[PDB]
């Protein structure tokens, strides 16, 4: 399966009580396929509250959204822990249900080493024999990553590229320069059209979830060189996005979801589990303005 | 039971795979008691490689640990983690178990607000009906806690105070002038001296599983006035610790018990698992430096 | 006289004793509007090492670019200081001059309010009468201006608009949102092609004294929508620029000069003075690779 | 003259326009010297809003200061800046007026190397004569130099150790402990006590102005292990200067000063130059509670 174009960071549904809502997490997998018309999905990453969840609980999410999305789509498994033995084990079960590439975010909390970070990707892949595509968030875990190292990182010839979940657009560059056969998928969707003029090679998005129509129209139109009209559409986007991040981003796509008759579900504790009346009314704002 | 004094963060004995060594960890907390002299251990904390394991292991650690200490010391377990039901449900075992106090740091990863991490500390204390210690450690998890928001913390009646591996002793200062009957314990083992000399009530250190002979002289002789003498022990001690860090910290701490007869094994992966030789007999001069 | 497109942040020739050498300072305007074609010159920035030098110093440099340029390109005086005093005598002496626009850092060292940053561009507005550029560089000053702040700013109605040497661009796209009609200079040129799909209105920039022709065609390509080109095109100057940073920024920029009969002199104590013979071999290899 | 003790970080007093009030100037001095009782002052420093100032008019604070002090007390003059030349200038002008040392803030806003760094110390003690204190403030400048760094610095025989306002006290441990004969004054007032210690040889602070009286007594209790004594000053202290810090720094203290009868004038543009009005009754109020 081709990896590359637009992918949706999956939301989780989750019940009162924080269990998994499979018919909730169901109608997100579709909502994605059928009306964002996204290339895939990736499964189990900040987006999906998956550092909140038991290892059972992350292997229920992998089993429904595999189940539900069969082979429509493409499916990454993002399975990085602080814990190398959870992640192997979580990669093991994602690459028997058949996920076509694994990802892992680096090792965080501690100040792991740079040999320490490769000795856990080579790690991961040994043990799963799948691909695997580093997911890079320094602003979350404090982590960054130079060019050289990267290309250390590369050496597997089973690390297919980087999710740039990053803001430094000289390092972007430089990626693409130093490594123009491993790929890129950008991370913040705020920032898409100018990642998209360095020639990333995807987008994987929390936004995309509600925002797939327009992200897919920024990402085509800017290689294809119609910037004027890219702009345009990036503007509305952040008009949009600036909204759910002022209002809670987590819970403000789901109400969003919500609106649109899917049953996205509570945010899981210790996240904020539902959203105030007051911010309700503000996500119903935003959805008249912008997704309506 | 009385938590002031010095507690070591325990350091758990792995083997080569990764499991606990129950034997090695029984030396561990043995040695402790009897020849550090500790006032109680603090069990599942950063040096106990405690965010690398599963839920399961961590619930080993803390069974082991109470079964050899038994009565003898006072026990604080950490039960904190970005996944709150985790926390309850270790904060449970340890209560059941009888540890004295629970401690749980500050939820990481996502940016939590004030109030989700106020719920969070909340719910851990309402679900087990035990204390509770603040972990409080900006330069690994980013979260800066001012007066003002411990003072909303501490309206929760058994919040007993906060381990401070912090480096802001203005903030120190304020806190206890602030909140004078609730408790703090220093975090950081080179700053003991500083640390006891603005009136802290004990100290929570990594390094007391070796030095804990020291580490009791520089605290007691400083709340002494003593403080030429306890100067003198903490600039041995910090020649100790510099070694120590540039060494690596956990796997030099647990050779040091090694060359005194403790079986404390390796370290848990993504940690880097045993020392290079070299650094073996770096350790090896350490030890005959400072500690024989 | 039209304020867009590119404009090289003047380097100036120091002599040995670190006094202006005239001679090199006019050979360097003279080679920037002649062989590198600029639209214009931004004097007095950080590039040209105004903030290593006397009140004197700079109004010699302001008077000599001026005489050698004439009216043939466009000319922006930055003049901002820590001593407001000092850049209003700057700011009127510019004026005086005939500068089409000044310039001025925000004030640094001490941690400033909004309100006295503000108060500090109006006070240089009102004393010389002439329109403003707010010089922003956060990697410098720590000084982060955000989207509301720069509008409290562009209240003033000679405030033109922003020197963006800051590398946030969410930021970028909702300032240019936000007051489509204030002008934004990218001052990051290893980041020109994503600025310039943005939209920004220019660029100024240490490296066009030598790359001018490249900086040129990035920005007019990917106005147009040229992106395939813009960016193989980014690629190569991102190679030069690589090689100039790891060289010695400012030292290695006027060896480049040098090598095509420009006399751009040492540098100006603190900074090292002149480059080693192995930095200057280094420095022919860049030539030789990307500017012959 | 002995350099050890209590030194103020001596303010100016401005007139509306920001020029110098001499008179105001000289009642500061003298207040420090006959009611402060300060073992000496340091002349040019950040407190006294140094880096918004001209040359003429640093000099011209260097006379004054001197002239009124005469050989009362010990004085240091701060003469670091960006500007190398300026620095040598100011340099010798105060060691010819008599000043005991001299001291130079790191260079600044241009990322200097360490070799620069050092070049510029050995500059101005070359073109001087006189003895050098390495001024250290990383939370205005950003640099951080480390223990073998300050070895290689104080390599030249008339470095005489370092005004460390940093708040790394395992730095300041291991400074001590590594260089035991070469000094150190610490730089943070609401700090005093746990700097004290660990056995500084002094204090230069701005709160000194004001409240010298209670600084000796906590750094004298410390030095004679009668630390129950020093906490609750430095208690005291700390309530005084959060409401300072609250109120503006250096506004304040000269507010307390014209409470005291001194005419301390108005802070230098671009700070604010004056208090508000409901600011002016606060600092009454600190007054009042703290030192009266």
């Amino acid at each position: 399966k081709n990896l590359k174009g637009i992918f949706s960071a999956l939301l989780v549904s989750f019940n009162a009580d924080g269990s998994i809502n499979e018919k909730g997490l169901r109608q997100i997998v579709r909502y994605n396929i059928d009306k964002m018309k996204v290339d895939g999905l990736y499964v189990g990453g900040s987006t999906g509250e998956n550092f909140m969840l038991s290892t059972e609980e992350k292997k229920e999410i992998f089993r429904i959204a595999k189940d539900e999305a069969k082979d429509e789509i493409a499916l990454i498994a993002q399975v990085g822990s602080v814990n190398l033995q959870e992640a192997i084990e979580l990669g093991k079960y994602a690459t028997e249900l058949g996920y076509d590439s694994l990802s892992a975010v680096t090792p965080f909390y501690y100040k792991f080493s740079f040999p320490e970070i490769k000795h856990y990707y080579d790690s991961i892949i040994e043990a799963t024999g799948n691909y695997m595509i580093v997911y890079s968030i320094p602003f979350l875990t404090g982590v960054n990553i130079g060019v050289e190292q990267f290309g250390e990182l590369y050496k597997n010839p089973k690390v297919l590229g980087v999710k740039f979940t990053a803001g430094d657009f000289y390092l972007l560059e430089r990626l693409k320069k130093a490594y123009p056969n491993h790929l890129i998928w950008a991370g913040f969707d705020e920032m898409m059209l100018p990642a998209a003029s360095l020639g990333v090679d995807g987008a994987i998005g929390s936004t995309f979830n509600v925002n797939g129509v327009r992200a897919r129209q920024i990402f085509e139109l800017t290689q294809a060189g119609k910037l004027k009209e890219a702009l345009e559409i990036q503007h509305v986007t952040n008009d949009l996005i600036e909204g759910i991040l002022a209002n809670g981003l987590y819970l403000t796509i789901k109400e969003l979801l919500k609106l649109d008759g899917v049953e996205a579900g509570y945010c899981r504790e210790p996240m904020t589990k539902e959203l105030s009346s007051e911010k309700v009314a503000f996500a119903k704002e935003l959805k008249a303005k912008y997704l309506s």
